[PDB]
């Protein structure tokens, strides 16, 4: 794979697939392109931050898992009596499976970074008029095993989400499918916005022909309004849509395209990072 | 509890006790004490970011089942064939528990960053004079459902960790008990470093912990949030001893199974003793506090 070569210099092996150490090398470019995506961040935007897990039944009731039930991560554990989980360690040590006696836990480990603000949102009551604007990120899992950089089971998410009317949501997606392609410019990255309801930014990275989508511009219609009672100023089911970036595949993308070496980086490139 | 009055700048609800979404003025607080930590970090220190996940072989071999079983988080899915999976879905739209077909992964979530740092040092054959020095970090995990801010069931942990012979891991640890206390004195915290002991499960657990205790194996740094009667450990500083060296293979420069120790510390208990302490206005923070922390 040509993404391949990168590794030596971006992560170490952790035994898993698709699971990687992040280099000193790595995180300083995955932390210039997070600090170049906030300086992008509209005006009355609210920042959230959210740990790797959430909610499960606010998963399941987002219906995550009728669309891809296959990559959800759930977490279980050892909820029983003290005898219980005792007896489930010295199974172990007696060449069985101490897992059987694991069960679910109330979280999942979250798929996408967005599903936990729609909740929050619809806590504060009706939407105000020109709606809300969220500045979100979190490590996200996908059950999806890879030997390919590109294609990880755990990664960085950082999202824009609008939630208000169909125009708010409208002009925000525009907006945003301009100011993406404006940054992947000001990145020296080449890339195409194609169809996926949902726009790409898809970057050659193993080939021209079949790109990685390194950004996502999803509308979700009335979906998340409907299942959280999101009313909006008109006391209508409320709209939503949100601009995500991979993280990771950004990171990988730059690499790929500039190399290794930071200081061989075009001038505008390493300017607009503040190298 | 006396915590409790700073939830609303500091935190939103995610539907689950201690799993919260983080305000843009907490997190600033998070980063610039990570920043304040990597302006401490020693020379020749190799900087490694883990995912929230690590392998299940990995942690099972490093033995955190005979510590710990009852606070880890392990990783489940639907592995079965397209027709399981469909009927597991199809019972969640009948009103049913969807749950019983899961099974678990090769992964964990990770309930201590420094866990994936050994297998990588023994990878790299024998350690050189001296030995290795790492600089870790990971979003942990530990199945301790609490409603108190300073007990959450994910958290970040930032560690320093020393892996050679046991001079090289006995200066380390002494080395970063008189610079961690600096650093909380930096911070206008105020603080204890005590004697401590690992929360080891059940009735052998209570063994482990006095042996752990007399044998001074583990120091906190003990910072009052509700009372000095029951102050939160925000900083831990832990010798291992040869466990890690024999259990990956690792050999010091004298071909000795190499000791190993680390300083860690809570992020998030860290930025909530900084807003317990100094309050949530940051303008009002004492202009050494702020100057240390670039603010
Ligand atoms: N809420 C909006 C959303 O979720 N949208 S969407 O596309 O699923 O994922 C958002 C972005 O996350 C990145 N991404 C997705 N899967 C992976 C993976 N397995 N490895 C690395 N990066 C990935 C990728 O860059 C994708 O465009
Ligand atoms: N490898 C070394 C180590 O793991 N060491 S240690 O077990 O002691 O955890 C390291 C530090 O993580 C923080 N910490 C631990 N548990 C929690 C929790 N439930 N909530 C918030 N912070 C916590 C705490 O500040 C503790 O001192
Ligand atoms: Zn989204
Ligand atoms: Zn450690």
């Amino acid at each position: 794979d040509p993404l391949d070569h990168l590794a030596d210099k971006l992560f170490h092996s952790m035994g898993s697939d698709g699971v990687y150490a992040r280099t000193a090398l790595y995180e300083s470019i995955v932390e210039r392109l997070a600090a170049l995506i906030t300086s992008h961040r509209e005006a009355g935007t609210e920042a959230l931050r959210f740990p790797p897990v959430m909610s499960r039944a606010q998963l399941e009731k987002s219906g995550y898992l009728k669309s891809f039930p296959n990559l959800l991560g759930c977490v279980c554990g050892l909820h029983g009596t003290e005898r219980e989980i005792n007896a489930a360690v010295s199974r172990f040590d007696a060449g069985g499976d101490w897992t059987t006696s694991l069960s679910p836990a109330d979280l999942v480990l979250s798929p996408a970074a967005c599903y936990p603000v729609y909740p929050i949102a619809a806590s504060r009551g009706p939407l105000p008029k020109g709606g809300l604007r969220f500045d979100v990120a979190a490590d996200c899992f996908r059950r999806e095993p890879s030997k390919h950089l590109d294609r990880l089971q755990s990664f960085r998410m950082r999202e824009y989400v609008c939630i208000g009317t169909p125009d708010d949501v409208s002009d925000f997606r525009e907006r945003w499918m301009v100011r993406a392609q404006a940054i992947a410019r000001d990145l020296g990255l080449t890339f195409r916005v194609d169809y996926a309801l949902k726009f790409e930014l898809l970057i050659p990275l193993r080939s021209e022909e079949q790109p990685t989508a390194c950004m996502s511009f999803n509308y979700h219609r009335e979906h998340f309004g409907t299942t959280w009672g999101i009313q909006d100023a008109n006391g209508e089911p409320a709209h939503t849509g949100c601009v995500a970036f991979g993280m990771d595949r950004l990171a990988v993308a730059m690499f790929h395209t500039h190399g290794t070496d930071l200081s061989a980086w075009p001038a505008k490139v390493r300017d607009i990072l503040g190298l």
